[PDB]
RNA sequence: GACACCUGAUUC
DNA sequence: GAATCAGGTGTC
């Protein structure tokens, strides 16, 4: 119910949906850029979502962090949890790019271990996340 | 598509919005200002947009005039389709003229009929309206 | 129902 | 940068 200021944001950014997917990290108190992936082809809402949170996971493992991390969307935060990304994104040569991202997420997920709170920005309450775009 | 010249185009005006609304209606061939309305003090850009059209169809049906009408709104060209403008504007003391204006428009599409076209301007081809503020 | 992502057309 | 509307997609 209060923002937990020592955290770490993330968000997707796309141009349509599917369509062109990025997503990056900052720090929620500063709004700091600390991670941007390079945009993807073609990938899902939710695949970005998904990528940007296992993405700030592994970001916070690296400098071992506790700082817990807020996504806004449900999906992903879910998708995480499961440690199982449950897209209907078809599989082709034209999102063969943004798979194998995603494929390599639930990979890392299940060959590491992290303590990492994820939690949900409540953007009813509290307005748009920091690493929006 | 080409340009109906033989027309009537419509456009709002404004200082904010919400803010102080007005719209007019001129000749498309000429730019002769056939019809403006006084500044209302608060109302939204397509409240303004919506009383344009429906006044330029009571100026056409008035003057027993079959030519069509020419809005760069596409949310008051459906509004008009539907006779029904699905606006978000608080309802209050302060709105209240607006509101007003906007029930008699919807009163008079549906104590009324016509058969003048409603086309969308296309900007992204032949520049600005010619009603454009 | 909920959480998101845009797309488009406008208004400043 | 910020507000007003309509349409369409990814998911729980
Ligand atoms: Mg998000
Ligand atoms: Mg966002
Ligand atoms: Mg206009
Ligand atoms: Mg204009």
């Amino acid at each position: 119910e209060e923002i937990i200021w020592e955290s770490l944001s993330v968000d997707v950014g796309s141009q349509g949906n599917p369509g062109i997917v990025e997503y990056k990290g900052v720090d929620t108190k500063t709004g700091e850029v600390l991670f941007e992936r390079e945009p993807i082809p073609i990938g899902t809402n939710n695949m970005g979502e998904f990528l940007a949170i296992v993405h700030g996971l592994r970001y916070l493992k690296e400098r071992n962090s506790r700082k817990p991390i807020y996504s806004d969307s449900q999906t992903a935060i879910k998708w995480v949890k499961d440690k199982k990304a449950k897209s209907t994104l078809v599989r082709n040569e034209e999102t063969a790019l943004i798979w194998k991202l995603v494929d390599e997420a639930e990979e890392w997920l299940n060959t590491h271990t992290y303590e990492t709170p994820i939690l949900k920005w409540q953007t009813d309450k509290w307005g748009e996340i920091k690493a929006n775009y």
